[PDB]
């Protein structure tokens, strides 16, 4: 028939979030010029 | 007839030897491992 009357999204938080990080290390090159 | 007795070579030595040097600069490039 019609279109939606309105737009749910689920949302959620977790006990904590973050990031893992691991150096692959620097990266340098000489050019032209 | 035969091979030579000798061998000659023409030496000399000039006022001053030296060289010249300009610097393109440091080449320096990261690779795999």
């Amino acid at each position: 028939g019609q279109q939606p009357t309105r737009q749910v999204t689920p949302v959620s938080a977790p006990a904590a979030m973050g990031t893992q990080i691991t150096y692959r290390g620097p990266q340098v090159v000489t050019q032209y010029g």
